[PDB]
Formats: structure tokens, C-alpha cells, sequence
């Protein structure tokens, strides 16, 4: 069965995978997102599976509910942020890849995010390359990026349903 | 008629103009300030005019309500933060100029901000030079700077009115 | 009588001393912590004394209630954040020393903070060396570090009381 190296959070109903280089503040981003009222599925590694044409991501036991942040150590998220701050599984909707500005590819349309696609167990998951600047309120930026994505996906779902004619 | 290159926000009843070099997180600052409960007038460019001894700043249509943040793209602020998160016009009270610490002039009195004056269509608008350090919670700092300014202006208005003797 | 160079805040019932090199955002950290609902005892310097087997820290008058942040100047914290945002004294429970990542010593157990002890007027105060990265939401990190510490101290107090057998 299938593992995947990333953090997995529920943000605005969207299961969001977060990826990037080591020691850029990913785990710190998870914490900040939890503090804004979002939810943790898993830190570091995720179990993946297909059930009913859904890519579901789940955290293995033992590690469930815990986050590591250097300086702090282990964080029992449920103890500190409530039982509703953690979820045992959720569908994967989006994959965000945090990239250093210098390594960021050229932008075709700067009025939109840099969208790509990730193949996760043969399923197309939308993927955004997001430039990471230190101290521009990254949690708010990622939350805003995800909410925009959900509106955009609902935009396509409306358009498809609009073809009832 | 008169344009002006800056961001224009309403903060604690004060119309505040934000200026600075390119790619330092100005638009990201606007978003963060909106998230703290403040209001957007306009991103990038502002229409200015004089009405009843007031310098009023207004956003041109089409662009009204939208913010661009690299990585995210366009942000329909009303859709995401509510109708009350945007305002069509407001009086200009303060101009903050975000400066890199290295380029910051010498400080005469470090117990107060570095105050200057901007001539905007012949009107004296108070101007603060604010040093920008990455990740010291700039939104909170700018909010605090503006609230202090309003108290200070109310201090002079009290003093002037105190000369009833 | 005894002074001590540090910032002193009440965080989650814990009197916390904050220390570090000059111009790293300590005073900015105090402000941010106040904004999260915590309390100021004193900026810069603290009066210390022993009363009833407690190390109590108190702010000298005149300076009481005020914070200096370069760019802003003086901040009357009570005026801006309420009377309950400042406290005249509190017991010292923890000492956090903000360290630059490069100067940070080797980590024995990365699942826990780097704990040391400070002798303050002959009393053992637990001391954490915390690595400071710009823009990972340091206020949230320090708040989380302190809440974890309180749980940990309550853990030892439970264990000691558990030796009733």
C-alpha cells in the first residue's frame, strides 16, 4: 500500500497536500493553519488509497494528532487545539508545492496561480507552485490560495452543469 | 485629473496610503490588514480629488475590489471577506512609506516615528518612514502605527480646542 | 536590589522572561503576544525579588505599561489593548532565550525543546534555547512553547503527587 511524503490538512473543505524543501517552515505552516481554524490530517507522511472514485488520504496511527516543530518538539494538537482540530481521513483535492522564488518557473498568466497536475495513484490532482517569501503571512496566503481554488473548481462544476442545453 | 501610485486602505477610520519599492509585500500587507478587519479602497493606483477642503481618494471602476498577489493571482476581496471589506472612497489622512532598514535615514527621536510631510495636490499629508523587517508581524505594526497616529492627531485637535482661553 | 535585562510577559498563567541579541524583534514579539490576549509585565528591564519562596518580577514605575518598537516609537499598551493587557507583577516560571539558528547548540532529543537552567537569585528557572527563523509566526511558536511547558510542569507535579504510595 501507498505512502506519500507531504503534510495533509483540511482547509475550507479541501484536502490539501503541502510539499517543499527541508527546513522552510512547513510544519510551522501547519500549526498556523490549525490556529486559523483549519484541520490536521497528518504531518510528514500520508497513507493513500482509492475508494469510490476518491483519492482518500489517511494518517497512520501512533503519529496521528502529532506535529514536530524544531524548537518546540512534539505538539499534541488535539490537547492544545481541541478534538475537532484533527481528522482521521479526507479526500485529496489540491497539492501545493512551496517553491523558493529564485527556483520558480516563468509565469504565463500572473493574474492566476501557476497551475500544474500531479498524478497520485493515477488520479489528476491540481497542483500549484507557490513562491515562498519570508514574513508575508504565508498562512493567510495559503488559506486564500485554497479558498480561491475551491471557488474555481465550483466554477467549472457550474459550467459543466450549465451544459444541460 | 490626478492619479497616485500607492495602495489605499481605511485603517481605524484613517485613510492610509502605502508606498514602497517593488516586491516587498505591499499587496500581501493589504490582504493581512483586510484580515484584521480593515478595509480596501484601492490597490496600485488611486484617483485623487479635492471636495470641501478634503483630499478624497477613490478607486477607478473595473479594478475596484480586486487585489493582485503573486502566487495567488487576482483576489475578489468582497467575495472572500464580505461587502463591508471594501469602500469606494475615503479622505486621505496618512501616508506610510515602507523603507528598507539600510536605506532608512537617521532617527532624531527614537521614542516617536520618523515623521515627514507629503504635498498631495497642495495639501499637507503627514508621512511616516517605516523600516521593514521580514517577519515581525508587519500588519500588526502598521495597524499600531496608524492607531497611534490617530491618537496623536486627536491630541493636537484637543490642544487647539484647549486654546479657548 | 536586583534588576534583570529581559522582557517579562504573562503567557498562559506563566511568567515568561524573553532574552536575545539586539534588533531581532523582541519588542515586536511582546506586542504580537499582547495581541493574542497575553499580558505585559515589563519591557527591557525587570525588578526581581524573593517573597514566600517565589521569584517575583515587577516593572519599575514610569516605564510601566510602555513598549518601544523602532518605527512606531512608544506604545501605551493599556490605552491600545485595555487595562487587563498589563500586570504590575507575576512569578517567574520560564526563561526563553531566542537564538540565531547558526549559533544554536546540537540537539540531544529533537522531539523536545533544548532545556537548560538559569540561576536567578539562587532559584532554578527552566530555560529554553529557541531558534529564531524570520516569518514562521514566532508569536504562535512562543505561545505554543509556553503552553507545552505548563503541561510539562503539571506533568511533573502529577508524578510527584502520584508518589503518595
Amino acid at each position: 500500500k501507498q505512502t506519500w511524503h507531504a503534510n495533509f490538512l483540511v482547509i475550507d473543505k479541501m484536502g490539501v497536500l503541502i510539499t517543499g524543501e527541508a527546513n522552510i517552515g512547513k510544519s510551522e505552516l501547519s500549526l498556523a493553519l490549525i490556529d486559523r481554524g483549519h484541520q490536521l490530517v497528518c504531518d510528514d507522511v500520508i497513507d493513500l488509497k482509492q475508494e469510490n472514485n476518491q483519492l482518500i488520504g489517511s494518517c497512520p496511527s501512533v503519529a496521528n494528532g502529532y506535529i514536530l516543530i524544531t524548537g518546540i518538539g512534539i505538539i499534541d494538537v488535539p490537547k492544545l487545539f481541541g478534538l475537532d482540530a484533527v481528522v482521521n481521513q479526507h479526500e485529496v483535492h489540491l497539492s501545493i508545492s512551496l517553491v523558493k522564488p529564485e527556483k520558480m518557473p516563468l509565469l504565463d498568466d500572473p493574474l492566476n496561480p501557476l497551475y500544474r497536475t500531479e498524478i497520485i495513484l493515477g488520479i489528476n490532482v491540481p497542483k500549484i507552485l507557490f513562491p515562498i517569501h519570508p514574513g508575508r503571512n504565508l498562512p493567510l496566503l495559503i488559506e486564500t490560495l485554497v479558498r480561491n481554488h475551491r471557488l474555481k473548481m465550483e466554477g467549472y462544476d457550474s459550467s459543466h452543469h450549465f451544459h444541460e442545453h
